[PDB]
């Protein structure tokens, strides 16, 4: 490795072509390709950067409702009357969700003591043996006692170690109590940081009407929402919900820019059902929780249960802030680039396409509107180079009879040449700057050949004939002797490599000989390339030796260039 | 499709520059790349795969705090000393947040029956006519009824059927009461899980003393904090925030790669206010929630209310972890190539730049210091090979006076050529290799012209004369009559292709003919793409004619050469 | 800028190749490339469009357990016997998580008076002088005050107004109360919507027996679960852990694909542990809090305070939803195209590295087996075009007794020429296509060389000689004074070129003359590229300026090409 080793810049090579079509082409994908991209950066704000959010959230509900019901303690049932307030159907959870009570089912008066079970569908037990002693499962309000007694008259069940009056199992109350509070109101107050872009703010604003309500399209921005609207603009019933509870979702989308030529940041409030929409015949359709009140009289604990079905509303905060930001709009102008290859790949794949030189054969006549696209063969001409990659297998062979020269490219295996066939290939135009200046063996149709002198392992490879039917030979042309056998062209092409070398050199006969081979390949195999791996006949070969030949060992043959 | 034809690769066509600047610019362009996406993968870790992190948090609040207020109950007013212990100003939510109570208003001796309601700033009534029976609205404390009856002497309000004595609208007490809660400890116990790392860790560590507070620099990882400083970091005021509540919120941020050679997994501790930083005239600037103490006394049920006024922290956990990994590495490396395309792009730009030959007329005799870079547009004429696409209007002339070639991709629609223009173009140099070889019609500055013979739609377009203005023409030289009209250069030129073909043919002058007619492109077109489209003159062309004339039938033109 | 110029489409250029091995090589990678990116569009599932949940749980548990304990009240310990149902080891949260009481220890009988504080360890005093008034800090139950009093006989502690009979710092009691809770039953009911894809569902399906409990393998799907399973899957202790307790964590996983011919949406249940597996010597090993019930008898308030030791589980609902989208699979084909590119940057790798040229050298013989490999050598000179950049130093210098030529692009500082070295380059060979066609200074060697005439300075650019070595010139040959020195050769040259330029002119001279010198550097200096910064030695000047004199002025020297 040396010094100038490393200054060498390498570049692409390219051609370049005045076509209407092609540019036209060429213009029309680009433009269509900027203004995708650029209709992509101002929808989507792929110039701002984005940042998540910092939400916090309160609540407050407010409404007042009434209840009047057949109330049981002690054995004695009687009417009451009572009022539920903020702090009698709201727990304080203190977050994003809120809990609001429609329908409850209590008991009163529990103490610890021994009692019996009430009889279920299929608990009932008339046989004091069959119970067990210290059983627990699930459905039970107690532990089992081996003892019996009877729960009333001609009732008979097992005793239990557990809060007592026992609780017994009921099916909600329809019509529900509480289905009044689908009047109740809200208040969410949302508060919302941007860390990153140092921004904050609120959804509520000055001057709004404490006296509002959220309404879809009258006073949208308004937070105070009314538990009844909530499921009326989904389409779901409240006075359904309210017996077996369910639970609802909020969702607030903030979505802004924080630019100071465009800069709106307001709330959008949406609803969602999350439980399933439940009917007869479900298995766990409601949602329910128990919860209990404890206190004592006399020097006696006790607790009062209350089983609460209710909704729940899960408050769901999600949003995105951008502001203005330069290093993404370099990002972006990276990432187009690539995109912007359509033209280039599209047109070179049109190009291979119709120069496969089988379009001129059935599609073009058939058609007969895609002619002037053959036109594209040019253009491959002037594109691809091919070529092969040279081994010793490697041969070319030209009949003058025929107008073509055919390569060969596979072993012999001690055939003679000419007898065995190969891939047609077409010979290459002559550069016109230059043009324009001016008894026999049963192989040779044309009588002049001779037979090989190498051993008779590599000898079938020179068996050859310069015409493939018979009637002429080469050699007998005048164009042979003007060029090859003329001792004076080649002492003169010899002098133009090598000026000052002796004519009267012993060993310079065989260097003419070598230049006579080369100055038969032109003549055929116009191409250096081709013309290195050609193979002469017989009849020119052993001609040219007789005009040229060697005396001290025998004639070598065709030698590998490399 | 062929065998042959799938064992084909195409490979690009390059030329190799051996120049100091472009060399020291790409290696330049190629070492800042490296150094910046090095620079990158070190800041970064992106050779590590990052994972996300489970918590779990608890919280212990601790301090007492003593209250004296002239408590009411019964319409007895008394002087009364309490206490308030953790388990007074907290509740029991069990979760990443948690609240403390710094302000109350309480009402206690409740009891559901009937009672005036407390006139609020416009809600007096003294007329028993205007108020309805059974109406509810929000600020309202109970049902409202048809009755009315006297809150005081001199006063007259509503009834209403709840809660009684019902609580009256105060703002909050200012002192508070405690105040003293700026004195409290907490303690936070945060553990997080890498799954997928399967790493463990807690934010405490063995060793740690309990009698500890954190301090930004004293006592950094000392998990225990107070209330005040929380606030004092920032520049809030906790005796102005104790009044009316606000949301306070504590961020712990873990970041760490579990490295075995660089293994640091600490947390930072940091604060923020989500609230709005409320002042006087705003709307809704206080936390605040109700709660109720429910018991009974001589059976009858009763509670006590509470209104509270306190801050509430929202403890949040981000933060991601990573350690080593192979396959990022790869991902990253196979990325940087798009990116070391810059110097290629940059000096194929510099160069179709420069060689646009404007330059050599206006800038750079202005500026007279980059005259050497006009080298290279030597480079585009290695690089670029400009063609053009052949069409049957296209058309090349040349005439002798000038140096140029005129080309012609212009209908002619009746006019006589010569008299029409069309855009220049140099002829390109002869390869030297070969060059060391060694009365009239109107239309014609030549004297010598004869009239065209095709019919009168087509024959326009053989109109021509060798000289654009007069007095001289080229068959009159000796070159002319030295390379066309020589039969034997021409029957030599036959031979070169087909060396058998008999010279006493009878069709073999035409084919001669043919021949002149490219001897005369490659004499003036050199290009043979150029010299298949080229037109000659007529008196050439006649020239040509009758030293190789046809008899039987009229001479055909210019023929599509495709 | 011109119209035309705007139609110009460019095009890279090619050279195709036949070679087996390499199109072997291309189509492996090719078709390894296609099974890797198939196989990953079929295993990660990017075809689809992917979407995460929106998740709401909602939890129940169940079970029942008894206690029997020496509880203490008023100084009187009895034993007593307590039942504890669902309303009394849960506490009412409504979320995600859910509580589990474990173990307990309570106080009861608590008033707000003046008592002492229980002496622990460190705290006596017997010392009334010792106290300090109105002091609080954490580990202390109440407010301290000057005054003392005895706790016991013989005990001394300070006085405190606080909550009396105070909490005494006590153990966790070991074995737990409520170990039996390892038997309880849990349901978790968790629905789930995708909003995009619109699909609501749920881990509950219709036909599931309740009387079902999870397991790994014999039941998955049943959402009903056993604590102490929950433990005994990681291989946990449940009794260990109800002592002082600790954080559990459950995880629903949904990966489904809502796509018609396969949709199963199922989740799968994982446990872990998020609290630090603790043992004796830790620091802070439990979870317990503090939680209070209010009451009062007999016109005083009380409380009964209890110190609750419990799990806390941690339910965690992630997922993703995936339904069939046409545009991510053209996203992936996008993406695909820049990994195809795999064979041929490797190919152009091989051949730029077999192409070195060193490995003629040594790693060849050594080996002896990858020679043909060396066919590569060939690609390169069909491929890479070498050119070297133009200045007015660079120098091309020929010596008929070497075979090569010599490149200078140095300075000579007044130094003579061909006594200063630069780089070898070799000549390039002749288009055969043509070449068919047919006393004295001290730093001479020729014997015929001249002086120079240039001033002093910028002479010695022209002191030369023809050969290196004394024996023989170049002039004395026979093609010298065929090619250059002929006449009527260098006039039909330039009729070539202008035809019409008359050969009497005076000034035609110099022009002839100027030629030689091209047909110099042609019949040496092959290119034309290396043949217009060629010069000349002395000897050839001289005679050609002898055969071709100029009288006016002296004769310039090498002047710049461009
Ligand atoms: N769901 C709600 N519906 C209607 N008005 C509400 C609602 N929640 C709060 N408000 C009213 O809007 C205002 C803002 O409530 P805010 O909590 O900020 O003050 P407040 O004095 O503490 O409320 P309160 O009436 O309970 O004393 C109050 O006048 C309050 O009466
Ligand atoms: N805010 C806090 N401020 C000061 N010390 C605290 C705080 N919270 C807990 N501690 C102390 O740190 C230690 C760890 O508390 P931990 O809950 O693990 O044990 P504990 O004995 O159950 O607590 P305690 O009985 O005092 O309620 C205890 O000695 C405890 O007194
Ligand atoms: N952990 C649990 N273990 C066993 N069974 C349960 C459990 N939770 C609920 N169930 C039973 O499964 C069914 C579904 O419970 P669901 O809440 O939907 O109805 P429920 O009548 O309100 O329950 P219950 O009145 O017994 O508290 C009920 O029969 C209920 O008894
Ligand atoms: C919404 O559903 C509720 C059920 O909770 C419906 O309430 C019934 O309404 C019908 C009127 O068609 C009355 O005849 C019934 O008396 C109502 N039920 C009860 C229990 O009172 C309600 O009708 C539905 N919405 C509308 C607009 O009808
Ligand atoms: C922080 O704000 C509080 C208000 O809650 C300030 O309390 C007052 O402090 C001033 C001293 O400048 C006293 O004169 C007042 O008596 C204080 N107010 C009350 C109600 O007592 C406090 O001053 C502020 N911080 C500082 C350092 O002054
Ligand atoms: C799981 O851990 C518990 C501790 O809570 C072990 O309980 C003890 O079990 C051993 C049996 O090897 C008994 O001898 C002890 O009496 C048990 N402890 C108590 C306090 O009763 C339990 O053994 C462990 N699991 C197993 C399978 O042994
Ligand atoms: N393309 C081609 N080259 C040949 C042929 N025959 C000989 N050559 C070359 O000519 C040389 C051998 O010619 P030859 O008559 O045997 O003379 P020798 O070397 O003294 O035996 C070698 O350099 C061969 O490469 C032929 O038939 N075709
Ligand atoms: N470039 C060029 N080719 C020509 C011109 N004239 C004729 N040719 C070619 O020469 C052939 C026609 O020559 P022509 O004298 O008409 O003989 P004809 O074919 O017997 O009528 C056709 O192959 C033409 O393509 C010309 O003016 N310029
Ligand atoms: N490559 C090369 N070109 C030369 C050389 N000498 C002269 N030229 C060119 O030939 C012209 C000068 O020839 P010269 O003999 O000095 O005649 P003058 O122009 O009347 O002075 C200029 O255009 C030179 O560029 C030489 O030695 N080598
Ligand atoms: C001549 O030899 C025939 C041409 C053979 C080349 C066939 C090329 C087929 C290209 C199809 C590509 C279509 C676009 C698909 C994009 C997803
Ligand atoms: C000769 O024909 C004149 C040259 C015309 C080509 C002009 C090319 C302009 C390229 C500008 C690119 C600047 C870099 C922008 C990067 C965002
Ligand atoms: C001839 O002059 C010697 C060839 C010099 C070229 C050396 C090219 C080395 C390329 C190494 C690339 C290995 C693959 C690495 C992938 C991460
Ligand atoms: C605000 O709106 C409410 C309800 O629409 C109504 O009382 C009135 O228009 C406004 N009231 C006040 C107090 O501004
Ligand atoms: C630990 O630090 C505390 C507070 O700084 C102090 O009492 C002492 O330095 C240490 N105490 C113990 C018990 O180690
Ligand atoms: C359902 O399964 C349970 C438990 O395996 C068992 O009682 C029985 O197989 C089924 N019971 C009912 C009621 O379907
Ligand atoms: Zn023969
Ligand atoms: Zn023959
Ligand atoms: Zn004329
Ligand atoms: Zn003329
Ligand atoms: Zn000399
Ligand atoms: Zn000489």
């Amino acid at each position: 490795c040396s010094w100038n080793d490393v200054f060498q810049y390498e570049t692409n090579k390219v051609t370049r072509i005045q076509s209407v079509n092609y540019g036209t082409i060429k213009w029309i994908l680009h433009m269509t390709v900027f203004s995708y991209v650029s209709f992509a950066l101002m929808s989507d704000k792929l110039y701002q950067r984005k940042e998540p959010l910092i939400s916090s959230v309160h609540t407050k509900v407010k409404g007042v409702a009434e209840v009047t019901e057949n109330v049981t303690e002690g054995g004695v049932t009687k009417l009451v009357h009572g009022i539920f307030d903020t702090a009698d159907y709201t727990l304080p959870l203190q977050g994003n969700s809120f809990f609001v009570m429609t329908n409850y089912l209590k008991s009163e008066g529990q103490e610890q003591k021994l009692c019996p079970e009430y009889p279920s569908r299929g608990k009932q037990c008339h046989s004091d043996q069959g119970c067990i002693k210290g059983w627990m499962d699930p459905q039970s309000k107690g532990i089992q006692t081996g003892r019996c007694i009877p729960y009333d008259q001609k009732r008979k069940t097992c005793e239990i170690f557990a809060w007592c009056p026992a609780e017994e199992g009921k099916e909600a109350p329809r019509p529900a109590l509480l289905r009044s509070a689908e009047n109740f109101t809200v208040l969410i107050k949302n508060n919302i940081d941007f860390p990153g872009h140092n921004y904050t703010t609120r959804n509520i604003l000055p001057g709004m009407n404490i006296s509002c309500t959220f309404h879809k399209t009258w006073n949208p921005q308004c937070p105070i929402f009314r538990l009844g609207d909530i499921f009326q603009e989904i389409g779901e019933n409240f006075t359904e919900v309210a017996v077996q509870g369910g639970i609802m979702g909020i969702e607030i989308y903030w979505d802004c820019n924080l630019d100071s030529w465009s800069h709106r940041c307001q709330p959008k409030y949406s609803f969602r059902r999350l439980d399933d929409k439940y009917t007869n015949e479900s298995l766990f359709p409601g949602y329910n929780f128990r919860y209990a009140k404890y206190y004592k009289e006399n020097g006696m604990e006790k607790r009062t249960l209350i089983k609460a079905f209710g909704v729940r509303f899960d408050i769901l905060v999600f949003g995105t802030g951008g502001k203005f930001d330069i290093i993404q709009l370099v990002v972006y102008i990276g990432s187009t680039l690539s995109y912007f290859g359509l033209a280039t790949v599209c047109i070179d794949l049109i190009i291979n396409t119709y120069a496969s030189t089988c379009c001129r054969s059935r599609v073009y006549p058939s058609c007969k509107c895609c002619e002037p696209c053959a036109v594209n063969e040019y253009y491959y001409r002037k594109k691809c180079e091919p070529i092969v990659e040279p081994k010793p297998t490697l041969k070319y062979v030209s009949f003058v009879d025929e107008p073509h020269i055919w390569m060969v490219d596979q072993q012999l295996l001690g055939k003679s040449l000419q007898d065995v066939k190969g891939q047609e290939v077409p010979r290459p135009q002559t550069d016109f700057l230059e043009l324009s200046r001016l008894d026999s063996p049963d192989w040779c149709q044309c009588g002049n050949c001779l037979p090989s002198q190498l051993p008779e392992n590599r000898r079938a490879l020179e068996e050859l004939c310069c015409r493939r039917k018979p009637g002429q030979c080469i050699t007998t042309s005048e164009l042979f002797s003007k060029i090859v056998l003329s001792r004076e062209a080649l002492q003169l092409l010899l002098l133009y490599q090598e000026p000052l070398l002796a004519l009267e050199g012993e060993a310079i006969n065989s260097k003419l000989r070598h230049c006579a081979y080369r100055s038969y390949a032109t003549w055929r195999f116009v191409s250096q390339d081709m013309a290195d791996f050609a193979i002469l006949p017989s009849c020119c070969r052993w001609k040219i030796r007789k005009e040229f030949p060697k005396t001290q060992g025998q004639y070598s043959g065709f030698k590998y260039p490399y």
